[PDB]
């Protein structure tokens, strides 16, 4: 009968997991069971697939194949969003040949989607199935007819998916055709907008009892200029102006299409859908791109965060502008979170006029009750450097996510900027030092065109908190001064395959200010966990005395003071990424574990070619000196050594690992008479000579007796059979290496010693494993550039109790070394060695528990070192 435990459906604003999961979850199985599939299918929630998590699969329980992925979403706008049906498209590419059918689903269960993967035609639009959009219903409706509703539209998907029988939605894909065939023609591509506009506006506004322009756009095939006149008594000047659609146009007058157009936008309500789609097809040229993908829960949350800044209410004659709008997806979710706002009040620019009919729809179609010929919102197409500071004197907050290439900056893109700055202010821009980014003149620019006390909020790679360039330093300078920084929210973002990542910030500032203390607000939870109520209400309640945490969040101040002495070396000190790591270690790791210095090993600096003569004792790492030395040295008279701690690349420290030879005569080589000695008195010889060639003045006065002496001392250094070797400094490898024959050893690495085979073996896999590695990033929580680590701070590093390993997994843990090279601390990835480690701390859950250090171990790292991401 469809029996539903829930007492409420959710608002928008709460908690995903928590509560639209739950839902989804039990109408899924309750689908399987009516149908009697449940025998075949179990529904999974959170399924871990690749790298990526999916939120349900519908999986079968003999061959574990998936018949369909569900991916859950809060809004409708973000069931429409291009950037969200890729994410959930990105899960059957990631399953692959763990697959039965390739059909997935993103749903916020008042509207389902449903999409066929085709590699051979991977374009989102071109992917819709038939009948999506399924509207379910909406959240104020009762519970019990909406959830027996979300059930039996899950079972038509399922059936659909089940049976191979998908059908892809034909005026979609028509509509797609025909604006990608006008994609370069200004004059036709407005034309078609203009038609299909005015059809999918009906729509949407007749479904939600405002009225409308009776007549159907064919009506007026012969007089196209009458559809721009009716157009306008709804709103959207800026679509429905010139070029009128032509009478003879052999596309656009199509009664199916149109049809399915107001049809869509009955079902949907929103401007969202047709807005993404034609956003895809202009954003072609690409980019175009911003700082960020769309990101509708980052939106919602600079909204609040905005709202907070702000510290008062908006004035019905104050604008919110974005004047990089793009697809409008962040103007119009941060413009929805104004309660009271007149679509009269939003602004959007964008430089690619191709966007105008776009942010025309989506905007308008904002506020449906509101939307009038005397009430509608600002479109612009404007290049920001023909703006001037008239064209923002009503604004009181601007939101952006500023256009970023991906490379080297355009020199011309670079002048437009600057020059603009300079007639501005007078001055050179304050970002532009060394290799600038144009996100960064952007920046400067809408703040130098705006008036003091504006709200600024600004999403901005993250690599300019904590990187060492000129170009960061400069802008850095630019926040604490003109720019009036009084927040910086720290957040996860969402990849295409990648689940997390903290590569991005928000920047927010009150145009002219000089706060005492700046927020922080970090957020360890995904945005879509954030319940949007209680994080209103902890902003709006953290006084001066008592600072109220969000839920999944930490709300923290920092003295402006501090941050403007820390300019050049950057603002590392405010992020929480250590001190969880720290904790996680503690909570995890450290049971389990003693410290190194407590252990039974010996810890010792690399003791070789320490006090001169390095070109005699590495015989082999200066070209010119070998190229004349090398037909005079005996092989066995060359031990494989390390000198440049880069030189090896593989956890076997042997022959075969690097080219690179210290020379170390027999004993019998400085006993007199014998011919050791002499193949070494030839040696030195043509070494003398060298230093002498090199010699400005032709003068070595060393002589052999001394040169025998160093070498016969320095041999002394070797490094005994089982000694596992730590790199002092490293960027980006998670260097370790142990030897199995006599090697010499530079200053440049940190010894241990003192075990045996199996135990030093042992430590060899355990500094090999992103725990360990996780553990020394979390050491230099506090550096930039090389992570340098000396024996004071790896004396205290954790290894696990030797007695804590059961002997077929030790087997399994030394084994697995030899079939590793040094993993990318910028990207690292779980593996046999990771999770074969990870039996020894957990019985729950082994992937989860590595994954994470995994996570932690990358957002640690891309502070410290970003250019390996890059
Ligand atoms: N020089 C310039 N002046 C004004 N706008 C620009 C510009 N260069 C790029 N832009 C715009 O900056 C935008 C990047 S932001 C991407 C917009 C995203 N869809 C959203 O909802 O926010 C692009 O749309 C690009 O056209
Ligand atoms: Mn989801």
């Amino acid at each position: 009968l469809n029996n539903c435990v829930f007492s409420y459906l959710p608002s928008y604003g709460d908690d995903e997991v928590s509560v639209y999961h739950p839902i989804c979850e039990a109408a899924l199985n309750q689908a399987l069971v009516n149908t009697g599939l449940d025998s075949t299918y179990e529904v999974v929630h959170h399924e871990l697939v690749g790298s990526i998590e999916a939120d349900f699969v519908i999986k079968n329980k003999q061959t574990k194949k998936y018949l369909l992925i569900v991916e859950v979403k809060r809004t409708k706008s973000q069931v429409s969003s291009t950037r969200y049906r890729l994410q959930a498209q990105s899960y059957v590419r990631e399953a692959n040949i763990k697959v039965e059918q390739h059909y997935y689903c993103l749903t916020n269960l008042e509207i389902i989607d449903f999409f066929k993967h085709d590699p051979n035609k991977p374009v989102v639009s071109q992917q819709i199935i038939e009948p999506s959009p399924i509207v379910v219903g909406n959240f104020s409706d009762t519970v019990s007819e909406f959830y027996n509703r979300l059930v039996e539209a899950f079972q038509n998907i399922i059936d659909i998916s089940v049976n191979d029988a998908g059908t892809y939605k034909s005026s979609t894909a028509n509509l797609v055709d025909i604006l990608e065939n006008r994609k370069d023609n200004s004059t036709s591509w407005h034309q078609a907008l203009v038609v299909a506009g005015y059809e999918y506006i009906r729509g949407v506004l007749r479904g939600q009892n405002v009225e409308v322009p009776t007549r159907d756009a064919i009506y007026f095939k012969s007089r196209p200029g009458r559809l721009l006149e009716e157009g306008r008594k709804i709103d959207f000047n800026v679509l429905f102006s010139e070029p009128e659609p032509n009478t003879n146009d052999n596309d656009i007058w199509n009664v199916n299409l149109l049809s399915s157009l107001n049809d869509l936008g009955r079902r949907i309500l929103t401007g969202d859908e047709l807005a993404e789609l034609i956003h895809d097809i202009a954003t072609r040229g690409r980019g175009h791109e911003g700082v960020v993908p769309t990101d509708i829960e980052l939106g919602k949350v600079l909204s609040i965060i905005s709202q907070h800044i702000l510290g008062r209410p908006l004035t019905e004659d104050e604008v919110i502008s974005d004047p990089a709008a793009g697809s409008g997806n962040l103007l119009a979710t941060v413009s929805a979170g104004f309660n009271n706002v007149m679509p009269r009040q939003i602004w959007a620019n964008d430089i690619e006029t191709l966007f105008l009919e776009l942010l025309s729809i989506r905007l308008g179609l904002l506020f449906p009750q509101l939307v009038s010929s005397n009430n509608a919102p600002t479109i612009t197409g404007e290049d920001v450097c023909s703006l001037n500071p008239e064209d923002f004197a009503n604004v009181s907050v601007v939101v952006m996510n500023p256009p970023y290439v991906s490379g080297v900056t355009d020199p011309a893109i670079k002048r437009k900027f600057a020059h603009k700055i300079i007639q501005l202010t007078g001055n050179r821009p304050q970002t532009l030092f060394g290799q600038i980014g144009v996100e960064a003149l952007f920046l400067e620019l809408v703040t130098e065109l705006v008036q003091d006390g504006t709200v600024i909020s600004a999403i901005m790679p993250k690599q300019y908190l904590t990187a060492q360039g000129n170009e960061s330093k400069a802008f850095r300078e630019f926040l604490v001064g003109n720019f009036g920084l009084e927040h910086i929210f720290l957040y996860p973002r969402e990849g295409l395959f990648e689940e997390v990542i903290k590569d991005t910030v928000v920047f927010v500032g009150r145009k002219g200010s000089s706060v005492e203390e700046i927020e922080v607000l970090d957020s360890f939870t995904p945005l879509e966990q954030v319940d949007l109520h209680n994080l209103k209400r902890a902003l709006s309640n953290s006084s001066n005395e008592q600072i109220i945490q969000p839920m999944g969040m930490e709300l923290r101040k920092e003295k402006r003071e501090e941050l403007e002495n820390r300019v050049t070396v950057g603002w590392r000190h405010i992020t929480s990424n250590g001190r969880v790591a720290e904790e996680w270690i503690t909570n995890n790791l450290e049971s389990h574990c003693i410290r190194l210095v407590a252990s039974d090993y010996d810890l010792r600096r690399g003791r070789v070619g320490n006090k001169g003569a390095s070109d005699l004792l590495f015989i082999n790492s200066k070209k010119k000196l070998w190229d004349l030395l090398d037909e005079s040295v005996p092989r066995d008279w060359l031990y494989p050594a390390l000198r440049k701690v880069n030189e090896i690349n593989t956890p076997i420290f042997n022959e075969d690992a690097t080219p690179v030879r210290f020379l170390c005569p027999p004993n019998s080589a400085y006993q007199d008479g014998t011919g050791e000695s002499i193949i070494l008195d030839k040696i030195l010889d043509v070494y003398v000579d060298f230093q002498v060639y090199k010699s400005k003045q032709k003068k070595f006065e060393k002589s052999k007796e001394e040169l025998k002496e160093i070498l016969y001392k320095e041999s002394d250094f070797y490094s005994s059979e089982h000694t596992v070797f730590i790199p002092r400094a490293l960027r980006r490898s998670a260097r370790a290496f142990i030897n199995e024959q006599k090697v010499f050893c530079s200053t440049n690495a940190l010894e241990v010693f003192g075990g045996n085979s199996e135990e030093m073996w042992l430590l060899l896999s355990w500094l090999s494993s992103v725990f360990a590695q996780l553990q020394f990033e979390a050491m230099a929580k506090d550096q930039e550039g090389e992570r340098k680590l000396e024996k004071k701070s790896i004396q205290n590093l954790y290894i696990p109790n030797l007695g804590d390993i059961d002997d077929v997994l030790k087997q399994d843990l030394i084994e697995e070394v030899r079939e590793i090279h040094f993993f990318d601390l910028c990207r690292p990835r779980v593996r046999k060695l990771d999770l074969l480690w990870a039996k020894v701390f957990w019985s729950g859950n082994e992937m989860s528990k590595t994954k994470e250090a995994a996570e932690l171990l990358e957002d640690l790292v891309f502070e410290r070192y970003p250019e390996g991401s890059q």
